[PDB]
């Protein structure tokens, strides 16, 4: 059941697709990274297409729903990379055993580009660029994270095993999210820019 | 998808079925224990019913099946653990941030093994309050695998020139493998939990 907005592949099941500029996907993602970003030169935007990726992200959101008994665990999130990491998360995406885990021991997720955005998580290259993925995150219901958490709290220590979806650094208003599993994390957009 | 022998659930989403001896289902399960664990004696055998794990795991199955074309992907392991791991693993399967150093590491992953003597040893198995040993019996995407190493994080590539098209799993020996390294969740489906006792 792969996205409408996908464009054929040709029987396969990966292709990174450069977008048009000016056209309404690429003035939306452009739109969400300028909010906080507008100061960088975007290069370019690419939709990964990952069908294995993506249907194990589905398996997990449908797993979600149902369990939360509602459908809005789901939100964009932006994601800082070096170069030399693209290759891997355009194809297995985001992995936990691979900077600060002060929130616990999984893989981090902005809310705003700029803090994306920082040298220490979007690394520049040999010849300046930065890259940063738009993220679609299942981070369910959520509570304030801390150090060493492998996995998200029990939602209640009388049942232990019935555990939050993701945790934060504040839960009023979430500047992060940390998810501690495989396929909760569906990287959608890679932006290569410059400061 | 769910397996058509398994009980009905009534609409739930995880439970514990107990096995009848007699059964072809608990006597071949017996039968792999017994093989290596002749010294032991089996208190009881439950199928693990997980609708979500079994989900996930199917899912991944036949993503393997596709990628690699014809490989018998699929292996039924042992892993032996602590009573205070059983709900976890019951609910959410192996998680490899909470796996032990294993005594010869091929990596930092989720261990299964070949024979359940292995599974047996008191370091896996950790006898509870009460002299009770505790191994599941697991469907493994073991894929094509490789001899592992101590640094691994997740499973070499297969070309040094392409790093991001990795092996299945690794092993201690490829002519003799006696136990899988995994690096991925839902890779493994907990199916029976063995308990066992001197
Ligand atoms: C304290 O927050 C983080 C810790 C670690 C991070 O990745 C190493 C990270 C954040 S936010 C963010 N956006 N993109 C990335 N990689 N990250």
């Amino acid at each position: 059941n792969l996205p409408e907005h996908w464009t054929d592949m040709n029987h396969q099941l990966f292709c990174m697709v450069q977008l048009e500029p000016g056209q309404s996907e690429y003035n939306t993602i452009k739109d969400k990274f300028t909010r906080t970003c507008s100061s960088y030169a975007i290069e370019k935007i690419e939709r990964i297409q990952n069908a294995f990726l993506w249907q194990s992200y589905q398996v997990k959101k449908r797993q979600m729903d149902i369990k939360n008994d509602h459908k809005n665990n789901e939100r964009l999130l932006f994601h800082g990379t070096d170069a030399d990491s693209v290759p891997y998360v355009n194809q297995h995406g985001f992995n936990r055993s691979c900077n600060a885990v002060s929130y616990g021991k999984g893989t981090y997720f902005a809310v705003d580009a700029s803090y994306s955005a920082k040298d220490t998580y979007s690394k520049p290259d040999s010849n300046g660029r930065k890259h940063m993925y738009v993220v679609r995150v299942l981070t369910g219901v959520f509570t304030k994270g801390r150090a060493g958490l492998v996995t998200p709290p029990p939602k209640n220590p009388h049942n232990p095993t019935d555990l939050f979806d993701s945790v934060t650094n504040n839960t009023r208003s979430p500047k992060l999210f940390v998810v501690f599993f495989d396929n909760q994390a569906y990287p959608e957009y890679l932006i290569t820019f410059t400061a």
